[PDB]
């Protein structure tokens, strides 16, 4: 019934009606010592409904993430279960359908992540031993599990040891790997007529090509260099390989296996050409030809987009090498290239126009960059940039030749051939932009072309056109302004606000969106208002203009990010409008809570909200709080993990701002002590901010500190969460009354030092140091001495001498240095018993005071900048780059005044010759 029980909840969770009930009943079930295995056996049962297994598979993936390992890499599951799961999972994933196999690939990737190499010795043996010659389907399996683990090298950067883990793997897979590839190649030539058999064979080749990459993404192992001719040989072969059996001319949008094998094969070649050009040298030309004849026989069909890309990434990698460039360097291979490769793949194809009308925002993501860089205009552009950096004048000219024609052709019948104006607006642009088009715009441009002129002559006209050939053009025009803003006159730009703001009142999805985007950029510049009031109102209007449905509503993230940035410009200009705005923002939140889609959107909505509150006046903060609380409480009652991080931050902000905790927020305090809430990896920064506020604003809300120090203990023990530890403690000790802390102080002291003795981190030690300077100034040196001396007798002497003195001058962060330094100085010159009880330490702490003084010569997604608390408490009067040294000097002088020429003279001889000299410099300075 363990299995039957899970089976039941998975099934119930699939019923929209019993999802919250199910999810909760599943969480409860999660606590059991076998839940993981149960879930797996379920997924593994063939007789169950895909829907249920998928649900099970899916849940498993998420379970793993939150339960498999804590912050610090520790298995939160019992050894037995853990070892069992890793044994079960590999064979399970090797047998599942792609849909579920993929879900498990992620589970397994996460598992491999913290345990792959050390805590999973059998993995490589087990995988290798499952490769055979007759069982291809099974091979693909084993191979997939493989690639999903090694995948994770590609983004990494070289390391003294990465090579070691790779060697660890390579040694095991090298032979059978090449052996299977040889086998696969032979088997393919023999099955030339078995659709079913080919397909399968090519499903194995695909993963081999992908693993081949995995093994060569850091270096070329001796085994692949010495044995390259065989590999590239095979790939050189399937790149040209064709087969009726692996075609489907009726297919227009979805790539085949044959095509995928050719795309990912083109991705290897590009890796070799970029990373081992000489070791690869020979073969580069053989490839340049096939890639060319391949690019010339492809249709403008979606089905090939990725292959056209990946193959252009290879040509572009080639053009970088002077030797090969010379073959495009003649004046006709430029002309050919244009006519053969670029012009065809860059022309607006019919299927695009359909997208521009049928899925406007998808079109919008393909014309703008950030994600989904797979395409043809991008590969082409990146290629063209490589060509024009070699012979600016060569390329620029032949293209100019072609465009001049595309212009005349447009002139003849604007209505019939506008696609030509799109075409050169593209080309000119692609030839004009000189570098990597940053957010800042465009760092430079091709001199042989004049962006402004081209603009006044052909980009502007299209913005005012009575009737236009086609909308896409006005869009292209806006995109032009957007792209070249840096190159246009600031007045030239402002002259465009009026007309741009016109498009925000158009039903043309793309236009006003682009419109928005461009006004946002333009206003941000005029920065370093009645206009804005009107603008927000129009921008918000456009956010509802498509309906209130959760999925569709959160669709346009560009509009919401723009609203945010308009608010980011008009700080406190529009205080009277906030409430209505806030009320609408919350209104969007409420709708979205129903089905949180598009995280980007979710984010900017909170940032906007975040902003409004940041600029509202404290006295008028309340009304705002009463309009969001009801909406937020419901966020909690139904744990909407997509919004919680944001709400915490905001409410946290709200509290830090009030002089008292608003009664509609007080009930949050206690439930916020529940350990459950502190076991959610990505919400910690945000929650310790909330706890932190309640404490600052009103400690009385926590009648029993015990559970609080409960959290402190949880954090301060976690290498991963030390920073959160201290942050919380600063508040605890400097903001709660002593007579109310007097009984936990011994405990704090002990935990603070247990992490010192048996678990330190460079980060930790300095933080301790600053924390000590922090207490020395605030609670007093005597306080501090008594503080650590509680743990054991004499400990102050040992810790001050070996950890604080020595670290002080190591501290790099300026603010943390100031605090620590003034904190330490503060013990020499304001310490009642230090100077007399600890003789040893005076010269020592003195030395470092003088050295240090002289020195001068994934939770981020849910991090609201708008409210970001980037200004951490500090002693204001001192300047982190000037003043700290004068303070010391001054503080010291004012201290000899009390004993008149006594102190400084007694020390000097005990200071180091170096410091003695530094002290003279310092005093006089
Ligand atoms: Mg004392």
């Amino acid at each position: 019934s363990d299995l039957e029980t899970v089976a039941k909840f998975l099934a119930e969770s699939v019923i929209a009606s019993t999802a919250k009930t199910s999810e909760r009943n599943l969480r409860q079930l999660e606590t059991q010592d076998g839940f993981g295995l149960t879930l797996l056996h379920v997924i593994a049962s063939t007789n169950l409904p895909l829907s249920t297994r998928l649900a099970g598979a899916l849940f498993f993936k998420n379970f793993i993430k939150r339960k498999w390992v804590d912050e610090n890499g520790n298995h939160l599951l019992p050894a037995n279960n853990v070892e069992l799961i890793k044994k079960e999972i590999v064979p399970l994933m090797i047998s599942l359908p792609n849909n579920l196999q993929v879900q498990i690939g992620e589970a397994i990737s996460s598992i491999a992540d913290s345990d792959f190499p050390d805590r999973w010795p059998t993995l490589l043996s087990d995988l290798a031993s499952r490769l055979s010659n007759d069982d291809m389907v099974t091979n693909k399996g084993v191979l997939t599990v493989a690639h999903s683990i090694f995948k994770r090298w590609r983004p990494l950067f070289r390391s003294d040891e990465l090579f070691l883990e790779i060697k660890l793997v390579l040694d095991v897979f090298t032979a059978p790997f090449l052996n299977l590839l040889k086998t696969v190649d032979e088997q393919i030539t023999a099955n030339e007529n078995n659709k079913a058999s080919l397909n399968i064979l090519f499903d194995v080749l695909l993963v081999l090509i992908k693993l081949y990459y995995d093994f060569n993404c850091q270096d070329i192992p001796e085994f692949f260099e010495d044995n390259i001719q065989v590999g590239m040989g095979i790939f050189h072969k399937y790149l040209s390989y064709s087969n009726p059996l692996l075609e489907d001319p009726d297919e227009t949008e979805h790539a085949s296996v044959l095509i995928k094998v050719k795309s990912s094969i083109q991705e290897l070649v590009q890796l070799y050409t970029t990373r081992y050009e000489d070791v690869f040298g020979p073969m580069i030309n053989e490839f340049i030809q096939i890639t060319w004849n391949l690019l010339t026989s492809i249709s403008n069909q979606p089905k090939y987009d990725i292959l056209v890309s990946k193959s252009l990434s290879f040509l572009t990698a080639v053009t970088r090498i002077p030797k090969y460039f010379e073959i495009f360097n003649n004046e006709s291979a430029m002309n050919n290239i244009t006519e053969q490769i670029i012009l065809p793949n860059v022309t607006l194809r019919e299927e695009d126009v359909e997208l521009f009308e049928d899925d406007p925002i998808e079109y919008i993501r393909r014309d703008l960059e950030g994600s989904d860089t797979d395409t043809r205009r991008r590969a082409c552009t990146d290629f063209l940039k490589e060509l024009k950096e070699k012979n600016e004048v060569l390329v620029t000219n032949i293209f100019l030749a072609h465009m001049k024609g595309f212009v005349d052709q447009y002139m003849s019948d604007p209505s019939k051939n506008w696609k030509f104006k799109d075409l050169y607006i593209y080309l000119f642009t692609a030839l004009a932009i000189n570098g990597n088009i940053t957010n800042a715009g465009v760092s430079s441009t091709n001199n042989l072309l004049n962006v402004v002129d081209f603009f006044t002559k052909e980009i502007a006209p299209d913005l005012t056109s009575n009737n236009i050939p086609h909308i896409i053009l006005r869009v292209d025009a806006i995109k032009y302004i957007y792209t070249f803003r840096n190159q246009l006159t600031k007045a030239q730009l402002i002259e465009l606000m009026p007309i741009l703001a016109t498009f925000l009142q158009t039903d043309e999805y793309v236009v006003y969106t682009y419109a928005a985007i461009t006004i946002e950029k333009i206003l941000t510049i005029r920065e370093s208002s009645n206009s804005t009031e009107i603008l927000l109102k129009n921008l918000i209007a456009l956010i509802l203009k498509h309906g209130s449905s959760p999925e569709k509503l959160a669709e346009n993230e560009f509009l919401m990010r723009s609203i945010f940035r308009v608010l980011q410009t008009s700080e406190d200009s529009i205080q009277p409008l906030f409430p209505q705005l806030l009320a609408q923002f919350i209104e969007i939140v409420t709708i979205m809570a129903k089905n949180p889609s598009n995280p980007r959107f979710t984010h900017y909505t909170f940032e906007s909200i975040g902003a409004i509150l940041n600029y509202t006046q404290r006295q008028n903060l309340p009304l705002l709080v009463d309009s969001m609380m009801p909406t937020f409480l419901t966020v909690f009652s139904e744990d909407i993990q997509e919004f919680i991080p944001y709400v915490f931050q905001i409410i946290a902000f709200v509290v830090e701002q009030s002089a008292t905790i608003p009664e509609s927020i007080k009930p949050l305090a206690q439930p916020l002590l529940a350990p459950n809430v502190w076991e959610l990896k990505g919400n910690i920064p945000a929650v310790t901010r909330l706890l932190k506020s309640f404490i600052k604003t009103d400690s009385s809300i926590f009648p029993d500190l015990v559970p609080v120090l409960g959290i402190f203990q949880r954090l301060i023990a976690s290498k991963a969460y030390e920073v959160h530890g201290f942050d919380l403690l600063e508040h605890i000790m400097l903001l709660i009354d002593m007579n109310r802390l007097r009984p936990y102080i011994k405990q704090i002291a002990v935990l603070l030092l247990q992490r010192l003795q048996n678990s330190k981190t460079e980060r930790y030690v300095k933080k301790l140091t600053v924390f000590f300077g922090l207490i020395s100034n605030k609670l007093g040196s005597d306080f501090l001495i008594h503080f650590i001396d509680e743990v054991q007798d004499g400990l102050f002497q040992q810790i001050w001498g070996n950890f604080i003195i020595t670290t002080l001058p190591t501290i790099g962060n300026l603010l943390d240095r100031k605090i620590a330094l003034i904190g330490v100085l503060n013990m020499v010159i304001n310490g009642q018993f230090f100077q007399s009880k600890y003789p040893t330490l005076i010269s020592s702490t003195m030395n470092s005071i003088i050295e240090t003084a002289s020195s001068q010569s994934g939770s981020h997604f849910s991090k609201l900048v708008s409210i970001s608390e980037k200004p951490f408490d500090p002693l204001p009067e001192i300047d982190v780059n000037n003043g700290v040294r004068l303070y010391v000097a001054e503080a010291l002088n004012k201290y000899n005044a009390i004993s008149g020429n006594t102190f400084l003279n007694t020390i000097l001889p005990q200071l180091t010759q170096e410091n003695q000299v530094k002290l003279n410099q310092l005093l006089v300075g």
